């Protein structure tokens, strides 16, 4: 027997294994799921956009300050299990209304 199922379709927190998202939810915001972005202190992040995610904990009220995505406010997204910073939740825009910009290098891909 073999298991017949995708090998790299689920994204989990690299630190604790919490289920976070799926390859099926990758979202090409501005024509690419991948964005290389800088914050006000010059830190460069590599963000992957997903339409849906789970297992996160969103901290604080939304902010538009230095938002990387036009029309969206952001909230910090932690791993709800281990508290690792996994990226940001975006809300208040359109097509879609909400989505997640996740730090790709803090996720592990698997079956
Ligand atoms: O869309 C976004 C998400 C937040 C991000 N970002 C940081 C990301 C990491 C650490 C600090 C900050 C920070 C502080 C003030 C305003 C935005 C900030 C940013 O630039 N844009
Ligand atoms: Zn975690």
């Amino acid at each position: 027997q073999m298991v017949l199922a995708p090998g790299a379709s689920i994204f989990r927190c690299r630190q604790c294994g919490q289920t976070i998202s799926r390859r099926d939810w990758l979202l090409p915001m501005g024509g690419d799921h991948e964005h290389v972005v800088f914050n006000p202190a010059g830190m460069i992040f590599r963000v992957w956009c997903f339409s849906l995610a789970q297992g996160l904990r969103l901290i604080g009220a939304p902010s538009g300050e230095f938002s990387w995505f036009k029309g969206y406010d952001w909230t910090i997204a932690l791993c709800g299990q281990c508290g690792s910073h996994l990226g940001w939740h975006y809300e208040g825009g359109s097509q879609p209304q909400t989505f997640f910009g996740l730090i790709k290098d803090r996720l592990a891909e698997g079956p």
